RNA sequence: GGUCUGGGCGCACUUCGGUGACGGUACAGGCC
């Protein structure tokens, strides 16, 4: 869309 | 950052939709 900024947030939260 | 968002930016991917824990949680907001 770009990535939502929390869409950024989900990121790293998907793998740690 | 407990954590979620929002929608771009300055960059790289790609079906051109979204994917990218990159500058960067930085910006401004929710129960902090």
């Amino acid at each position: 869309s770009r990535p939502s900024g929390a869409e950024r947030r989900r990121r790293r939260a998907a793998a740690a």
